[PDB]
């Protein structure tokens, strides 16, 4: 007869027993700070300190960093080993030979894919003595005793598999490119010549044909980073602050005052809510092992080994999760005894060790998963 | 001086005669159960049974099935009728004879184009002896005389237009593709090679140059399929879970335990909510006649006959909808009589007859769209 | 000690002292209409007019024309000064002279970069003697004394970057183009031919190969527009009503029903919510300087000169806005005395004159912003 369940983060209330409600839309790049002494109607003298501190929305991206974008020159040459064999990218026609290849290369700017995009807020409440801060992620609820706080909001600036560009030090902004060079790399489009880490540059195609006349070449000669700055306005840029880079992940406060999101506060209190996802259910976890990628788009799955006690039955969600950033969920009805549950994520870098979570629990160590683009 | 509206799902509330509200923030892929037993406060021995059940949400994508996409092997070949004639994808230059042709063709997965994407959850309520089960869609609302379940929520895995790549029986997963060829499939790119249906090639472009040294050819020899595993990690993948193909149409619930919505609860024990929607009005419905294509992100057009009565004027919607899906829907303003109501649509399949509809009530018949790409 | 905040736009209530909730998922593209007398329990002959009007869910689309896209054929000549060097848009060959030129020319579509989308609806709400008309943006809220209004949405049918493409005077609907070419654009692509203005070509390149055999051209010698025709199921179409175009602005009604927002209404009938971002602060407003451009997906930066007193710091929002209409907003916390705030901002035209703005109050001028694609 019971069916335990904590995946409702929330509250029951009786609306005539609740005392205070907050409602309001928030700027996204601004916090909020709300005090008041909760005082009872008329008949005693006894006072409740209330203090809520929200903080900016903060955006969190995993990514796959993919080196640097270069600009550089189309050389055409003529040889009848050939005088260009230590240029990296070169095509060449054997009848006399023709050959081209890039030279005057120039790093223009850092590439990041997007894995992953989540916003959120860190929202502290003092009720009381007591104390809790939380970063909630947008559509969740921070859930207590006497207070609820739920964000709800939206964003479409940012989507998975874009590619930002950032040209300098570019804590300040970027680019979006919605179009960079995958599968295939052509000279002239965005992403054509990239270099992935420190030396080793991934060449762009040369679709077009030689003739031998004198050598020509009768193709594109032009460089993408010098036909995107010739139409620079048809991208959409974005601007930054307090940027923080860590290995395949970016986080930043989006200072675009444009955007907001919906806030709601709920107070009691006297009698406390009831919270939504209240159980006796106890929980070990520990991984078993995984497979997939780090910086994949395609990503990895752990497998948690996951023991409930004190419940017959238990739907809940298991995390994978490393240093506090969760990278997958998976909800699950757990049965007594051991459970066997894998768990999708996505993001992450060579040196993560995902582990099996539940709430703020998990498991003593993690699994590493396997590098991308092998 | 009537201006009745029924587009207005939810209710009106006085915050004092309210008993009940539950507010949270639920794992998409988890189901809720809640449970109570509604009892006076201290003055009654009258108890009512309150029991809530809102399934796991639900993704219903109307799609356009693209055939299967092939792997496949560039073959240059020379004559001085052609030896490789009876190749469905060949290209050739008339001087000796050079010709390229596709062989080694192989199905590597069925792709579907996006048309458009809704998510939903079945909500169940049960209050005393009443009992109601509705599929909500995500930002609608559940409306009874004593409760209302408000599902709202933002989701930005799918966008119209993506294209869904099924590698096997893929009831587990699949590949999102964003620039997927259509106007301009060249060999190489993303959907190059494709068969619509059982038997017959859309054979992509050739772009190269072919030369008469034996004949050599210039352009990309690689499929679209190589150069895409050649770079998998840099596309997106999504799993699935209890998947339903139909014609032209595909329902699953995403696995996926990181999104969640935000779920609303208000009840009412004694008096009745204000149905924002209630109204007198009562409506016929036939339809009159159709343009326009099933299976197209252009779409079609249904025309309807609508007659109001016991109302001067009624705002509503008028629906395109078969088999309790809808694919359309007008807002109007009918007037007392009869009224032409043009509904524009997308979806369905070539054996979808379209009806006219009002909230649950349809047309007696339907009519059929037109297929897409003749 | 004091934090005084305008960033928040909602209320602060108490449950027990509110007197009506409006709670309802609402067809975008439909008006919604309150009337009701609020009186007393019984206890009074007193009673207050409530009335709310909520209009259609507009959409405004800040954009750059970018003129129209032809259809045309592509002719091929040789030549042993080109017969064909009146063409604007062609290719050549020197050995004998092969040449290519577009001619045939015909306009067949109007077509529109998005660069920022924001959707909205106007609210009246008129309680006693108090009448007050806003537009309210999806995801912001209508604040007065006595009653809150609350729209949370999201749309996902256009993103930023999309370019909207209109064949006729097409007060009817148009297409949407996720791909239309920009940095390199070749014959055959969506968006090869345009013309930016009045005269003048932008040419697309042709990638083939000459032979000189009689002239051959081994390229693509399909016009985009009709390799897009050949496809248009594909594509997605989107419907308008009440069209306003304006330079480099696009506004109108989206008639599919099948979208909906969600309205929250909040009523209290005798003591008043708490203004959340009530304050005593006082602003003055000018300009400085500006940079960047209109018409642009990089932007602009507008410099602000603003004034703070009677507060010694003020957390609010600084905006760039004209005639009613703003491009861009900046959260800051002002210091008494003298502050300087650069707002980032998208949008607008060459007549544009962006003002320093906070609330309904702006600078007394503006300053204009450079063209794009200079
Ligand atoms: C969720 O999807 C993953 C991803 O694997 C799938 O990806 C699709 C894009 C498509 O290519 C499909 O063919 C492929 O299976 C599934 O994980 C994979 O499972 C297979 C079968 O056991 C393994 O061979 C793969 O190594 C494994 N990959 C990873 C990264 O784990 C997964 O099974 C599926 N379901 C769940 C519940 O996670
Ligand atoms: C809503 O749009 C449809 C779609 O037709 C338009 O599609 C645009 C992409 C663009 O190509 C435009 O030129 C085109 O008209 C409209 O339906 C069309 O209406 C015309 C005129 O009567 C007919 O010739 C078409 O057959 C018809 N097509 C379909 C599929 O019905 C429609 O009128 C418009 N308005 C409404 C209220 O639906
Ligand atoms: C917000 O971003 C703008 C945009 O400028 C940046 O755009 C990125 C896409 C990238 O190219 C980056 O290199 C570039 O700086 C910033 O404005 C720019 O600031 C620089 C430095 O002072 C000026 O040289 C530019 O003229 C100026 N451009 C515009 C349009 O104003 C801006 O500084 C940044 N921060 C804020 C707070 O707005
Ligand atoms: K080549
Ligand atoms: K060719
Ligand atoms: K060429
Ligand atoms: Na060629």
């Amino acid at each position: 007869t019971p069916v335990w369940n904590d995946n409702a983060h929330g509250v029951g209330s009786v609306p005539m027993h609740t005392d205070l409600e907050l409602d309001f839309s928030l700027t996204s790049s601004s916090k909020y700070t709300y005090r008041r002494k909760l005082t009872n109607p008329l008949e005693e003298a006894q006072s409740i300190d209330l203090h809520i501190e929200i903080e900016e929305q903060t955006i969190g991206v995993d990514v796959h960093a993919l080196g640097h974008w270069f600009d550089g020159r189309l050389n055409l040459k003529t040889s009848f080993e050939y005088p260009w064999h230590t240029a990296k990218c070169h095509y060449e026609r054997d009848y006399t030979a023709c050959g081209l290849y890039l030279d005057q290369l120039k790093p223009v700017g850092s590439a990041y894919k997007i894995i992953t995009i989540r916003y959120s807020r860190r929202v502290c409440v003092q009720f009381g003595e007591e104390n809790l801060c939380k970063i909630i992620d947008m559509n969740d609820c921070f859930v207590s005793r006497h207070v609820k706080v739920c964000i709800i909001g939206t964003v479409s600036k940012f989507s998975q598999g874009d590619t930002l560009l950032f040209f300098g030090p570019l804590e300040g902004g970027g680019l979006i490119f919605k179009h960079w060079c995958t599968s295939t790399c052509q000279f002239g489009d965005p992403g054509d010549i990239m270099s992935p880490r420190d030396k080793g540059f991934l060449c762009p195609e040369f679709p077009g044909s030689f003739r031998k006349k004198i050598c020509e070449y009768d193709g594109n000669m032009v460089s993408g980073y010098k036909k995107v700055m010739a139409t620079i306005d048809s991208f959409q840029s974005f601007n930054t602050s307090t940027m923080h880079f860590t290995d395949e992940r970016i986080e930043w406060k989006d200072p675009d005052g444009m955007l907001r999101d919906h806030i709601n506060i709920l107070v009691t209190k006297d009698i406390d809510f009831d919270n939504l996802g209240e159980n006796p259910c106890k929980i070990g976890l520990q991984t078993s092992s995984i497979e997939g990628a780090w910086g994949s788009g395609v990503g990895f799955t752990l497998t948690c080994l996951v023991s409930l006690t004190e419940c017959p039955t238990f739907l809940t969600s298991i995390k994978a999760c490393d240093k506090a950033i969760c990278y997958g969920a998976e909800s699950v009805t757990l049965t007594r005894g051991q459970n066997t549950v894998k768990v999708s994520g996505k993001g992450g870098h060579s040196g993560s060790t995902f582990r099996c979570c539940h709430g703020e629990d998990c498991s003593q160590i993690g699994l590493h998963a396997a590098a991308p683009h092998l």
